[PDB]
C-alpha cells in the first residue's frame, strides 16, 4: 500500500511528506499530504524563470544585470563568482536553477519588480495559472525560515504540480521560452540525490530542488519514461519536530520518489 509506504518513511525520518502526481490518461494521480502547505524554498525559482521568460522578449537574457557586496545574502555558488562583472538575465536564470543561487532568485524578482520586492509580481504570475493556493511573501534568505505552519512563502505538492505541468507540458509558456526553462531544469546539478536517484537510469529527469530550516528538502520535477510518457512529480518534506537546525534529509526524498517510480513503471 503506497501510503503506507510514505507513513513508513515519515517515521524513518521524523518528518511530514507531501507527494502529488497528477493523473494521466491511465495512472490514476499520486497523492499524500498532497493538498498541505510546505515551504516553496528554492523550488519556487522554476516558475520565477518562467515569469521573467513570460514578462520580456527572449533577448532580455542578454541584459547585463549589476550587483555588489550587500546583494549577497544568501547561499549564492555563482552569483559570488560574477560579483566584480555582472551578470546577464540569462547567466542568473542558469544560475538560480542550476545552482539554485539565491542571489541570483533575488535579482531576477527584482527584474520582475512591483511591490514586496517582485513577490506580489511572482504570486500574481502562479494566480494566472490558476493556482490560488501558493504565496511568495519575501526573498531571500528570509523565505526559507517562516515557522513550521506559517503559510506565508507557502506551496502545496498539488499546487506546485500543476503549475509545473503547464510550464513544462503545456502552453503556459511559447515554445522557444519553455525549451530554455525545461534545458536549464534538464541541466540542473542539485538533484542527483532527489526524484533522480528513485527514477531508473532510462527515465529522463528534470528538476528544482529545494531546502531549509526545519529540516525543509523538496524537489520538483518532470520525468519521462523510456517511451516518451510524461509525469510531474512534486515532493515536499520537513523535519519540524528537530527544530529550526533539523538537518534536511535527502534520502527521504529519494526513497519516496523509489516508490513513485515503482507504481509508474
Ligand atoms: C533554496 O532552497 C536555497 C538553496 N537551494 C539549495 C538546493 O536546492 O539544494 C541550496 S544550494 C546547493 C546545496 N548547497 C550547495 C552549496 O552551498 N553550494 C555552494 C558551493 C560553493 C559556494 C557557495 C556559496 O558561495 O554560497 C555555495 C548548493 C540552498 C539551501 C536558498 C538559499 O536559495
Amino acid at each position: 500500500d503506497l501510503a503506507d509506504r510514505f507513513a513508513e518513511l515519515e517515521r524513518r525520518y521524523d518528518a511530514r511528506l507531501g507527494v502529488y502526481v497528477p493523473a494521466t490518461g491511465t495512472t490514476a494521480a499520486i497523492e499524500y499530504r498532497a493538498d498541505e502547505r510546505f515551504a516553496f524554498c528554492s523550488t519556487f525559482k522554476a516558475p520565477l524563470v518562467a515569469a521573467v521568460l513570460h514578462q520580456n522578449p527572449l533577448t532580455h537574457l542578454d541584459k547585463l544585470i549589476t550587483y555588489t557586496s550587500d546583494d549577497i545574502r544568501s547561499i549564492s555558488p555563482v552569483a559570488q563568482q560574477h560579483v566584480q562583472t555582472g551578470m546577464t538575465i540569462g547567466q542568473l536564470c542558469d544560475a538560480a536553477i542550476r545552482y539554485s543561487d539565491g542571489t541570483a532568485a533575488n535579482l531576477l524578482l527584482a527584474d520582475l519588480g512591483g511591490p514586496g520586492g517582485g513577490t506580489a509580481a511572482f504570486t500574481g504570475y502562479l494566480r494566472s495559472l490558476g493556482d490560488t493556493v501558493s504565496r511568495l511573501d519575501a526573498e531571500e534568505p528570509e523565505l526559507n525560515r517562516d515557522p513550521p505552519g506559517d503559510e506565508r512563502d507557502t506551496t502545496t505538492p498539488h499546487a506546485i504540480a500543476l503549475v509545473l505541468q503547464q510550464l513544462v507540458l503545456g502552453n503556459a509558456l511559447p515554445p522557444d521560452k519553455r525549451a530554455l526553462l525545461t534545458d536549464w531544469m534538464a541541466r540542473n546539478t542539485t538533484g542527483a540525490k532527489r526524484i533522480r536517484a528513485g527514477f531508473p537510469a532510462d527515465w529522463k529527469v528534470i528538476d528544482k530542488t529545494g531546502t531549509g530550516d526545519y529540516g525543509r528538502a523538496n524537489d520538483i520535477a518532470v520525468v519521462w519514461s523510456p517511451t516518451g510518457v510524461p509525469y510531474v512529480v512534486a515532493v515536499m518534506s520537513d523535519r519540524a519536530g528537530g527544530g529550526y537546525d533539523a538537518e534536511p534529509r535527502e534520502a527521504l526524498l529519494a526513497e519516496a520518489a523509489t516508490c513513485v517510480a515503482g507504481v509508474l513503471a
